[PDB]
C-alpha cells in the first residue's frame, strides 16, 4: 500500500547555497539544469506551500512535463516537503510520491541532510524492491543536474 525509504544526502556545495537555489531557484534551476528545458508554469498556487506547479521537458523529441507539489517550506531549517502529482514522473502503479528532505551544515566542509522518500501504491499492487531503486534513481537524477550546475557554475551565490 505505502512505503517509506530513507537515504542520506551528500554535496560539496554549500547547503544554504544549494537549499536556496533548489527551492527558491528550483523554477530557475530547473530550465538551467535542463539543457533542453521547454518551459515551466504553475497550475495553481502562487508558489507558496501547497502550490502546485507544471514543467515541461524536451526528450527523445517527445514533449514531457511534470507537476511537482509543495506540503511546506521551512528556509530557517532548511528543509521543505514536495511530491509529483502529474507527468512522467507518476507511475501507474503507484498513487503519488512524496520527498522529504533538509539541509543542515555538516563537518564535512559542504552540505549534508538526511532525505526520505514516500512511494504510494493503489492498494494490494506493490512495486517489487528493485522496482522501487529506478523510483529513486528518477530523482537523484534531477539533483545531480541541480548540484552538477551549482559545481559548474560558482558565480551562483
Amino acid at each position: 500500500g505505502v512505503f517509506t525509504f530513507e537515504d542520506e544526502i551528500n554535496s560539496p556545495v554549500a547547503p544554504a547555497t544549494l537549499y536556496k537555489a533548489l527551492v527558491t531557484d528550483a523554477d530557475n534551476v530547473i530550465p538551467k539544469a535542463l539543457d533542453s528545458f521547454k518551459s515551466v508554469e504553475n497550475v495553481e498556487g502562487n508558489g507558496g506551500p501547497g502550490t502546485i506547479k507544471k514543467i515541461t521537458f524536451l526528450e527523445d523529441g517527445e514533449t514531457k512535463f511534470v507537476l511537482h507539489k509543495i506540503e511546506s517550506i521551512d528556509e530557517a531549517n532548511l528543509g521543505y516537503s514536495y511530491s509529483v502529482v502529474g507527468g512522467a514522473a507518476l507511475p501507474d502503479t503507484a498513487e503519488k510520491i512524496t520527498f522529504d528532505s533538509k539541509l543542515v551544515a555538516g563537518p564535512n566542509g559542504g552540505s549534508a541532510g538526511k532525505l526520505t522518500v514516500k512511494y504510494e501504491t493503489k492498494g494490494d499492487a506493490e512495486p517489487n524492491q528493485d522496482e522501487l531503486k529506478t523510483g529513486k534513481a528518477k530523482a537523484d537524477a534531477l539533483f545531480k543536474a541541480i548540484e552538477a550546475y551549482l559545481l559548474a557554475h560558482p558565480d551562483y551565490n
